[PDB]
């Protein structure tokens, strides 16, 4: 029964209560209800479902999945006037560019951060390098340094991008998908640091984004990973955390790919006006972003007036100190590619099923082919052998 309401989607770790509310308010002004709904693997959902009865009328990602819709034609331009863009920092807008045309809201900039339990180790480790020591120290105590999520590269990414792995190159406002960063020595030595802590027992390969919460939240483990949604289950659980810089490797910051969390309207949706009028009006508002954050921290928000509230945080200065030493996830249709490639590469490589060179060569390989996910699909379906 989603006809004559609008139908968003949202990533099940953000504010979707919060949202909720939001929509609440615009039903109560409009009469037009608000079902906001939080499906599995959405971003790869969306191109499935975006013509059908089933697909939202707008859909809440970081802005790098962006570029890929509108080139399968799924968004609509979007008509924000002069006055309305000038409410959000210029760099999110850029963000959403494709084509030169605008193409999704900007919401918020998400970074990872180090999150840690000062009550296990209020001084937390400045570099990658002295991590395994600690673990050793934690383990006698039987406690862990550091727990995060291992199955998304998302996560990994900082630490391989930190002595020089990139995904394409940049320059001049162009990415070239000839020109793949991540066999270079700065990605090896930094998926080798990693596949080594597993070795050495300090993590496991199996560590998903819940055992890592579950850990953290339950002060099992000193240290995690993870963006600005995640800590409102931290309060919850009375950990006393702090939010700080990457560390560091081989001298070097972690660099983080920054995403700002978009909202794009389905180019299929008949109701795009209403969907610009929820969008301008009632979420990128002061009181809009205020519910949805409140539920999980949105991070940094594109909204200048809001922002100038957030800012006294420090764990939102922490954010952009990460994300500013990071770089911005390029939005190119490529990007889908990229992400799945270096996923099996260290999903592949930490579990010992292949070499971090091996790993990484065919992650290179793969980056800019667009049928690998597709094709990482049929693998999972196995397929049947003939009689003769
Ligand atoms: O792991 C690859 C994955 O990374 C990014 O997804 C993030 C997302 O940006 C965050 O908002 C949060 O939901 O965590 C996700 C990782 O689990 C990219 O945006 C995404 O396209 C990519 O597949």
């Amino acid at each position: 029964i989603e006809e004559g309401k609008l139908v968003i989607w949202i990533n099940g770790d953000k504010g979707y209560n919060g949202l909720a509310e939001v929509g609440k308010k615009f039903e109560k002004d409009t009469g037009i209800k608000v079902t906001v709904e939080h499906p599995d693997k959405l971003e790869e959902k969306f191109p499935q479902v975006a013509a059908t009865g089933d697909g939202p009328d707008i859909i809440f990602w970081a802005h790098d999945r962006f570029g890929g819709y509108a080139q399968s034609g799924l968004l609509a331009e979007i008509t924000p006037d002069k006055a309305f863009q000038d409410k959000l920092y210029p760099f999110t807008w850029d963000a959403v560019r494709y084509n030169g045309k605008l193409i999704a809201y900007p919401i918020a900039v998400e970074a990872l951060s180090l999150i840690y339990n000062k009550d296990l180790l209020p001084n937390p480790p400045k570099t990658w390098e002295e991590i395994p020591a600690l673990d050793k120290e934690l383990k006698a105590k039987g406690k862990s340094a550091l727990m995060f999520n291992l199955q998304e590269p998302y996560f990994t990414w900082p630490l391989i991008a930190a002595d020089g792995g990139y995904a394409f190159k940049y320059e001049n406002g162009k990415y070239d998908i000839k020109d793949v960063g991540v066999d270079n020595a700065g990605a090896k030595a930094g998926l080798t640091f990693l596949v080594d802590l597993i070795k050495n027992k300090h993590m496991n390969a199996d560590t998903d984004y819940s055992i890592a919460e579950a850990a953290f939240n339950k002060g099992e483990t000193a240290m995690t990973i993870n963006g600005p949604w995640a800590w409102s289950n931290i309060d919850t659980s009375k950990v006393n955390y702090g939010v700080t810089v990457l560390p560091t490797f081989k001298g070097q910051p972690s660099k983080p790919f920054v995403g700002v969390l978009s909202a794009g309207i389905n180019a299929a949706s008949p109701n795009k006006e209403l969907a610009k009028e929820f969008l301008e009006n009632y979420l990128l508002t002061d009181e809009g972003l205020e519910a949805v954050n409140k539920d999980k921290p949105l991070g940094a928000v594109a909204l200048k007036s809001y922002e100038e509230e957030l800012a006294k945080d420090p764990r939102i200065a922490a954010t952009m100190e990460n994300a500013q030493k990071g770089e911005i996830m390029p939005n190119i249709p490529q990007m889908s590619a990229f992400w799945y490639a270096v996923r099996t590469a260290v999903i592949n490589a930490a579990s010992g099923r292949q070499t971090v060179d091996e790993a990484l060569k065919d992650a290179q390989t793969n980056s800019s082919s667009m049928d690998v996910f597709m094709k990482g699909l049929s693998k999972a379906k196995e397929g049947v052998v003939a009689a003769a």
